[PDB]
């Protein structure tokens, strides 16, 4: 272990809430302080997961996936510590440091299928997440760490680079007018796309929303789009195909129902299919990685869908939760946080208690 | 007191609704009464040696004193039959006689334990509450189940149903009917109440009813407690609305579970707010009216886990919610949930940023 990663895993990650990203975009004086920041969080964040990484059984960190993540992990920290003589002032700095955040960016691009890839080796030994709930604790922290590594560096990036500047009406990929329903409906209709290439029918969109704020007013949060739109699209591709194959012999398809609420605190995004349903037994194995009751290839198989959607709910302290009636149909629901302020990173801390993790007869 | 610390060394002897039927037909007498003089002091003596390991000040209230002594009272009655041959016919009606007698003596036991959590707090910090909380459903599930054996073995042997268990429950009956309990109590007083719209799904035997083995009381208890829950948000949020949306509920019979879900347009619940929900004692409202002592959640939860079923909340805060009750279908599957005292129960009473 370099010691450098030993040093910066010492401290605990520092979270921001999306109302505190929207300050740092708020203007370009900004960026002086966003480089002091990031330049030592970005360290402690990869630092706390490479001591977890090392943590995991010998057989898992000697894959050549997992050997490699660190290896680039490592590499991205240095690249960063670089950094720490500089002044925040020095122009040329800030410049060169941009240019760091997007060569990290583009070095850990294949981060998650790299993981994934280690996990599929790793199960050699048969070990899995669906059966090994420490794999399962690992993969759900490496993961969040990984989101939240990306947004913080993307943000720097959308914001102060010369060459990417991202959606002129976002600040980084933060849309503080975020409108919810044409997000519903943009990731429906991708969804449907790829449905009707494996089926050639799809079902339809009923789609309802309250504004339980301001009635009768167009529902809109400050929130991150892409997030939003990957939940949705993996919900929506796991209604369908539950959908089609549950009904494949009557004469049509039953639509999935989408109600979108906003109250005081919360946005919730209810979608409800006739798809059958699962067993209440086996609904905790649904969220795990790997899990799939398809074949492995895509529509489905590689079972991350619903884990790494109810990451990114998570990640801002919303969450996502499914609900079932085996023998008729399945609720998956969403739940964000409404105001900026309370949208706060939900990140993992290598410590004592993490280490540690690693009466009825019922 | 001795007999305890000897019957808290048994480990309780989970049945299923299947056994209970098997062992409540023929009239199986002999057998229950052998079965029940060792493992009603069992389940005593499990839940009395956890009662220990309580505050102090808890302990010490009145109330769990009280329940204390019933439950040592009660076990030592039952420990007198260990000296009877179950061929004794006196012994058999004395049985039947002493059963009764304890489930009188039990009857304010839940309470008198809420009571005494009661004087606890008034006299006296949240780990504690959460020991609490794990206490309280380890102690009102272990009464539920030995309430379910001493009265099977009443009804059965004493002076269509097999003692409480219905082999074949018509779910969407008991709906009705816990609906129209609730009902009556909201029309008295709220002054109206929402109507029910009702739809089933028989997902394991397309067209036909749906029925399975099981305890309708309570059944009953848990679709009670979740209407007087759903009428009261509906009336209150859409106090200053003409009409009052219905309550909408479905049941489903699936090929392992029979689910049943209501839902209500009652303006819902923050997420935050969700798991305290579940605490005991937790209300919105004060204090005939439908709430207030804040038992109707937790409780329900209970009696659908004792068979491993199940039964969560989610709501859409803003609009409404969703109450959802799980049952397994199978009688062979729905076997007792019940706490054990042992190291792992007493070891019973951060690594992601706050
Ligand atoms: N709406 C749904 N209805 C029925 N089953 C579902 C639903 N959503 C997910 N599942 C089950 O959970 C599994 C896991 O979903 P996911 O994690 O998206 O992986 P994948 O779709 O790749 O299988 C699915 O294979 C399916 O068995
Ligand atoms: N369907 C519902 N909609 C809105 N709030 C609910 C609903 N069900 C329960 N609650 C909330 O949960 C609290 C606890 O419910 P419960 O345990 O039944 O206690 P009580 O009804 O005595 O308050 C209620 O007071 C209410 O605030
Ligand atoms: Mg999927
Ligand atoms: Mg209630």
């Amino acid at each position: 272990v370099p010691r450098e990663v030993e040093h910066f895993s010492r401290y605990s990650p520092s979270p921001l809430s999306m109302k505190q990203l929207l300050d740092f975009g708020s203007e370009n004086a900004c960026e002086r302080t966003s480089f002091a920041f990031l330049r030592q969080e970005l360290p402690v964040r990869l630092a706390n997961i490479l001591k977890e990484i090392d943590i995991l059984p010998t057989q898992l960190v000697n894959t050549s996936s997992v050997q490699l993540v660190k290896s680039w992990y490592i590499q991205s920290l240095m690249d960063l510590v670089e950094f720490h003589e500089k002044s925040p002032d020095d122009q040329k700095a800030l410049s060169d440091f941009v240019d760091t955040l997007i060569k990290v960016r583009n070095r850990h691009h294949n981060v998650v299928p790299t993981m994934a890839q280690g996990i599929i080796e790793y199960k050699a030994c048969t070990v899995d997440p669906v059966t090994n709930q420490n794999l399962q604790y690992f993969l759900d922290r490496f993961y969040m760490n990984r989101i939240s590594t990306r947004m913080l560096m993307n943000q720097h990036i959308l914001i102060f680079s010369d060459s990417q500047t991202g959606n002129p009406s976002h600040i980084g990929s933060i849309d503080p007018n975020c409108d919810v329903v044409a997000v519903v409906q943009d990731a429906f209709e991708c969804s449907r796309m790829l449905c009707d290439q494996y089926y050639l029918s799809s079902p339809e969109l009923k789609l309802t929303q309250v504004n339980g704020k301001f009635p009768d007013q167009p529902i809109h949060i400050v929130y991150v789009p892409s997030h939003l739109h990957h939940m949705l699209f993996e919900l929506f591709k796991n209604a369908m195909r539950a959908t089609v194959e549950h009904q494949e012999n009557q004469p049509s398809l039953t639509p999935i129902e989408v109600i979108v609420v906003l109250g005081k605190e919360d946005l919730t995004i209810k979608i409800s299919d006739r798809g059958g349903g699962v067993p209440l037994r086996i609904i905790d194995r649904l969220f795990s990685y790997t899990y799939s009751t398809a074949p492995t290839p895509p529509l489905a198989g590689f079972g991350y869908g619903l884990p790494i959607s109810r990451l990114y709910a998570k990640y801002f302290q919303g969450d996502l939760n499914l609900y079932s009636l085996s023998g008729y149909g399945t609720d998956a629901i969403i739940y964000l946080k409404a105001l900026s302020s309370e949208s706060i990173e939900k990140l993992p801390v290598f410590n004592k208690s993490a280490f540690k993790h690693y009466d009825w007869c019922i």
